[PDB]
């Protein structure tokens, strides 16, 4: 964690920054979170802009080539990222970005805050390059293939996010996805030909033609924004959790041709950090983390 930085920024708002780090290395999660509190004159809640950013590794190893009639790998179905505030009433989540779902190669937006509490959300890195906002923070990632989507279970206490698997192309054909079903030849997803006199382990669609949130990894930016009322003088906690579902893709020769499988979220793999919010001094301290795998 960083020692906090205050920043005057004019006779309206002064900004509190602080950058926290955890990681797990076994699982390849690291979460980088940007903590800034705005203290702004015309307002009278205290304002939180958390920005989420890190690596969610797929968890993907190739196929054992070997494999004759029958092979399998795990990949990264998808992403999952949440922000939730416990243990004090005056404290909810606002606003946060992306804000819609999201199915865009990358994407770019910038979150602003204007003097006396407003939030807008702009399309874009510019709107936090163009400096015109009192404060702003910009997220920007790559999700090639995949679909952003707010969860439903969206409210005052939580925000999270969705990056799934959603319109892969395989070697021209497509676009598939976690779910895709021919009955004669199963889910094409990332089978290499219907036909291939080649190993099973080697029947697959070559690992640079997958995309990069597939086989490689995400890095997450996510904003979320949290008032706090300002007469009360309580602590309170957030709980940032990063999570991928592995699926498990499989082929088969049967006796003519080839079929694929894929099976979804076989290995959910989780990493928790929870923090203590001190509003008051502008402070955040490390109080716990977790990780699981539901099959290693
Ligand atoms: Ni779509």
């Amino acid at each position: 964690i960083t020692p906090v930085s205050e920043k005057k920024v004019d006779d309206k708002i002064t900004l509190y920054k602080t950058t926290a780090t955890s990681d797990n290395d076994k699982l390849n999660i690291s979460q980088i979170l940007t903590f800034n509190f705005i203290k702004d004159k015309s307002y009278d809640k205290d304002t939180l802009v958390l920005k989420a950013a890190g690596n969610i590794n797929s968890g993907y190893k190739k196929p054992n080539p070997k494999d004759y009639n029958y092979s399998q790998f795990y990949w990264g179905g998808k992403y999952n990222v949440s922000v939730s505030s416990e243990s004090n009433d005056a404290v909810n989540v606002v606003d946060y970005a992306p804000k819609n779902q999201n199915e865009e190669f990358q994407v770019q937006q910038t979150l602003g805050y204007s003097y006396g509490g407003d939030i807008n959300i702009s399309n874009g890195l510019s709107g936090g390059l163009n400096g015109s906002k009192s404060f702003s923070e910009t997220i920007n990632y790559k999700q090639e293939s995949y679909r952003t989507t707010i969860d439903r279970k969206t409210n005052h206490k939580s925000i999270g996010w969705g990056v799934e698997a959603h319109k892969i192309m395989n070697n021209g054909w497509g676009p598939y996805g976690r779910d895709s079903y021919d009955p004669t030849y199963g889910n094409e997803l990332f089978l290499g030909g219907r036909q291939s006199s080649s190993n099973a382990g080697q029947n697959f669609l070559p690992t640079h033609q997958m995309p990069l949130l597939a086989r490689g990894n995400f890095n997450p930016e996510f904003i979320s924004v949290l008032s706090h009322k300002q007469n009360d003088t309580k602590k309170s906690k957030i709980k940032v959790t990063y999570q991928r579902e592995m699926d498990r893709y499989t082929n088969q020769w049967n006796r003519l041709h080839w079929v694929g499988n894929n099976y979804k979220n076989q290995n959910t793999v989780t990493f928790t950090s929870t923090y203590e919010v001190d509003w008051q001094n502008h402070t955040v301290k490390l109080i716990g983390t977790d990780s699981k795998e539901t099959n290693p």
